[PDB]
């Protein structure tokens, strides 16, 4: 039974009328059966039929013991973070996403937790980083925007060697291309704001958990810090996940073709994309994933040319994130860090002229044609 | 300019078409204007027009500098909590609500933050408990379900003279009966799931802040822990908050009358309601609140008769919380702590037969008659 | 069992989890149980659980056999209209609302259905106009904006003695002030866009029917012309209808007081409101309605002063319709028929300076003070 | 600029914040600028920014002068029908859809309009059917479930020859495969409940019009009979139309492969599908369309085998309609007419054992495998 076939099934047992869409329980409380006993549901912060339908499809998708839905990706990562106590340590790949950065830096500390940074690509570096009191190993792969690959099976054994939990933020791959729990991770997180919902109209975060005692501790925090995804947002996620395989299938192929057109373009200096045969990490990646994705970036050594591509293209929207049906284009180097000086950007592997693209589901000839016209209009 | 009157004010400067209802911005991202600069908005976790319209109304209602909306009441209490660093001190009443209790005993510790519990009605204790390390004082008055009154002006001065922040969870009072920031509090919090939304159909928390620095610090956390209330939810709060003054007016009056009836009823031992002249705290409370709200409880000395009133009443629903248009009834001891033993149930100031009622907006003659019959049908 | 009390009753037999809010069935199709038989539901155009929950409440409020919800007020009036065959006769007041007017003069004719217009306050005319071909009598009392009262018990007997159906568009009264099916009417219609939903945010029409055959005939049309109100809309009506009794109570009282003030004001020539003792029809209306509602108008003999009151009032919005929590003000002559000439504007019983107000639920001292200032700032 | 690329573009001029998703104007009224003049919007029944964004994308998709959105497909067809006056005629292909049937039969008549039926495949039949006073020619192609083809260019000239309007109900093809306005039709109707929204969670109907005076007459009825699609439903339509090209592309290909597997299956007697080279009409169809679609049917001469396939398959849902991401299966012969006797089904070209499939976007091997197992389990 394929993913494609699994994403559209409606297994809503509770529904007496078998509607084709999951009924939306937009309520806060439920009436109890008696003065002494509760019902299956009582308060939405604790549990809700609609969110249960989504959390449950997502556990199957990730082959997890239990899945949890949060108001956003950051909320999911913040909860994970509230699992390490005072005097513990966290080995954080130092490449990891902006909000993840800010979190590991400015927030995790106020809690008496220690934060180690590394290059999860160098096993020795991460080997030396895994201390006695190391309780969490937190990875991302491909990284962004460079697409550098890390070995999740091995980093899993080093960490598991100290009795530590491995968190794999799979947002960039989604359950259709990768399933980290089957590579040794303990918790896979997905910003569902990206591929899962795929329409850039809903914030959501997902924690997919391996191990019951573990899941019980996540539920404790989803239910106590009250960050469970709202019923309406769950419904929009349920509606969107249905075409996830269909959308990734077209998107990724658009990305392959635009990466190839750019790869051999006179004005493009380098192209990062794990799908290119020439990508350092290519073979490593595909040993743990079925696809490169639909996000990639490139350099042009010319910041004035890069701004032009970004601002001139008619089919790409200038925006953050990726994974929507609309193709996006940006400069993470002078934008996704506008507060980044000349040393603030150099202190972060990236270069003022770097352009990142999130390919959508348009006709790739429309997109390649759009980019070509854009290079041919830049004056000198 | 009265509150009833302020609540229906539609202040949407952004909307070109002057809709009578605030346009719902159900979107996760916004397009940036150029490659270098951002727009007023960029990402719903960071900010959204619909949520801004609500956070603004809420700041005006509470006379706060800025207000913040969180995915739920607990999320809001959880952020205030992430303001206090490793090894600092938190002094919080003993009465403090269930979820707050749990958060105070099992999550705050994980940060090395120390928690002292006090009976905030006894100034000495408050005095005794507030040292050099105290950075947060956390009140709640009336207490649930006894409706104990604490002096908020005097507790604020003590803490401030110690440089501590004062939080008042004003959920049971809401903006139209009390505005704690004018009594020394620094942050007022509401479970907007209760009176603000008013229909039992949306989960939401609000944080009303005094002080630009503080606010900046609350915003920093609402944004990084990605917990701002979602747009559909903000829209439902905006919609339900409009009848807030109206709902409370009829509700409060209903509770008054129903306490009247129970107070002089032969099978009712004690009635807890701050509106009753005979209630310890009456004059204190009304010295800092324009009214006694709509939740109250009573004891009957008979766990068997209490269950009976609870299950037999035809017009009250057996449910958790309050502040909704529907009248609710429950038993905080044998229910809102159901899995509670003999001393583990009395380990909380509440005899297991205490019944709590949340008056709604129905005909009070229907509700009072509903209770009378239930008292008469009880088997001996 | 009072109306205020009936409005919050949650009667959802179908829902397994007893949510406090009716589950929204946002779906177009339902799965059938076998290849041969259907289920309770199959297609939202045919029926939906959420819409059923509302159509049921509405039948109980109006003491009707069955009720139907349409995409809007006009859709409902348009269906009643599709009940009358080729070459039959329709007798409908002259006063009858704009959209109804248009529908009566430009669409009903296309069917060979003949339309006679009468001043339903003059029984003779009604008598004179009702022949052997009359199959529908269409009333509206009070009339807009003059608030003319027609005798609904006596008009029903005449038509019935001629075998004609009687429709009463009860939009301005709603179920808590009048229930026309207990006065001889056969179908009562409401623009649920007005008092029922009560927040200016949903378009909806309701048809409350007396008689199984008739109902069957209305259902046949709601179903075939695919016009039943959509599920999200039904849910918003269910949500807003709960404060209906509460909203009207404060609203009606507000209108009373504001008519009081204007009636004895030096710059106001005539005030039209059926609650005023001096109003022709007072005793008739209150002989068939429990109240005068919240819409009324006044003349000032000065088109220039009327525009001024309309544009200067700070607390009234310039807008069409009524029944919302927000106070509205407008000029039916120079606005709700703006593109109206000199005799084409007087070709409707309304002097071009008539101002209509719809009282909302704000502080009446705020509203009355708002009007006073506007009378005082008017340039001479 | 391809359709695929056009379906995801956001051309919302009015939006000051450029959200990626169209802002939802869930309101009924808008405030007017002054006492004498309206704004662009005033009442949702008349016009709404969100519906305008959808009606406008749909005009581009169909190459129409203006597009209109209705509460449902039937509402769209019912409005079309209110365009022919008393004493006019309608030439209705007699094969046309159920609700279309019911309408042409039981409703259109009460209006003094004459109804002719034909086999739009026989030009002579339709030649003889086009009278002097014929104002509407109403087609469907492929028909359902037979997929019989009609020539839309020629039937367009015969009709236009009498000054008549041609209505083409394109629901089964959608704008991605066919655009009838470019073949002589005047109005193309789409049940948007099908392919446009594609998630079976929203009812909607669409009229795409050629000719301004024409469009003005449709707007008159959408605006007067109040059947304009609700803002929320428009938003769900906007969200769904975005993957329409992506969904039809996979769906149609699944259909091709399942039609081919069934075509050569021992237990299948006939397969109707315009994409099969062997289909009477094949070449005719593709002269006016780019694809066969994803709906087809087949016969097995065995009603007991057909029920079994329908009720045994694990990946097909038993439901009406088509065009959703979920594959559907049914027997229109003994189900989509359960009230169809032994002569009531014979009086309608179809046969008790006929099975219709609407292919979804699953893995076609999952679906073919599911059907094969189903044939191999039927006992004798
Ligand atoms: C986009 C992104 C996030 C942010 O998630 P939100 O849902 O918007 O808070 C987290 N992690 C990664 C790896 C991302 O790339
Ligand atoms: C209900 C309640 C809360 C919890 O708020 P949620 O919206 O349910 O997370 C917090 N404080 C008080 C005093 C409450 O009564
Ligand atoms: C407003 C109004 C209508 C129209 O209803 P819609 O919901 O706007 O279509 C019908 N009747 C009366 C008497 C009205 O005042
Ligand atoms: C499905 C169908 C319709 C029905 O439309 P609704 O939107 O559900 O009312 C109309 N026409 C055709 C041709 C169809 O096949």
């Amino acid at each position: 039974a394929s993913v494609s076939t699994l994403l559209v099934n409606l297994d809503n047992k509770f529904d007496p009328f078998d509607a084709m869409s999951t009924p939306l329980y937009q309520t806060a409380t439920f009436k109890q059966p008696s003065a002494i006993e509760n019902g299956p549901y009582d308060y939405t912060r604790s549990g809700n039929p609609t969110r249960d339908a989504l959390e449950s499809l997502l556990a199957k998708l990730d082959k997890a013991d239990r899945a949890f839905c949060f108001t956003s990706g950051m909320a999911a990562l913040s909860a994970v973070t509230h699992l390490i106590k005072n005097g513990e340590e966290i080995v954080a790949g130092d490449d990891v996403y902006g909000g993840s950065d800010r979190l590991l830096s400015q927030v995790v500390p106020r809690s008496g937790v220690v934060v180690k940074r590394v290059n999860t690509t160098k096993l020795d570096e991460v080997a030396a980083a895994i201390g006695p009191q190391t309780k969490l190993v937190w990875l991302e792969s491909p990284t962004n925007p460079r697409q550098q690959i890390s070995d999740i099976r091995k980093i899993s054994e080093m960490a598991h060697a100290q009795g530590a939990l491995v968190l794999v933020d799979n947002s960039i791959m989604s359950p259709v291309l990768s399933r980290p729990l089957e590579l040794g991770a303990d918790i896979v997180m997905h910003s569902a704001t990206k591929f899962i919902a795929g329409h850039s109209d809903v914030m959501a975060g997902v924690l997919a958990v391996k191990g019951e005692k573990l899941a019980k501790e996540v539920y404790f925090l989803q239910n106590s810090e009250g960050s469970g995804l709202a019923p309406f947002d769950c419904w929009l996620c349920l509606r969107g996940i249905k075409t996830m395989a269909l959308r990734i299938e077209k998107q990724q192929e658009n990305a392959r073709k635009i990466a190839m057109y750019l790869s051999s373009h006179p004005r493009v200096k380098k192209v990062y994309y794990a799908g290119l045969p020439d990508h350092p990490g290519h073979h490593l990646h595909f040993s743990q994933a079925k696809g490169a994705g639909s996000v990639f970036s490139f350099i042009t050594g010319s910041v004035a040319l890069s701004k032009h591509l970004v601002e001139t293209t008619k089919y790409f929207s200038i925006a953050v994130s990726f994974g929507s049906v609309k193709s996006l284009i940006s400069m993470p180097c002078f934008m996704s860090h506008a507060s980044i000086p000349a040393e603030v950007r150099e202190a972060r592997g990236l270069t003022e002229d770097l352009v990142r693209i999130s390919a959508g589901i348009e006709d790739v000839d429309d997109l390649i044609s759009d980019l070509d016209i854009a290079f041919k209009t830049f004056p000198l």
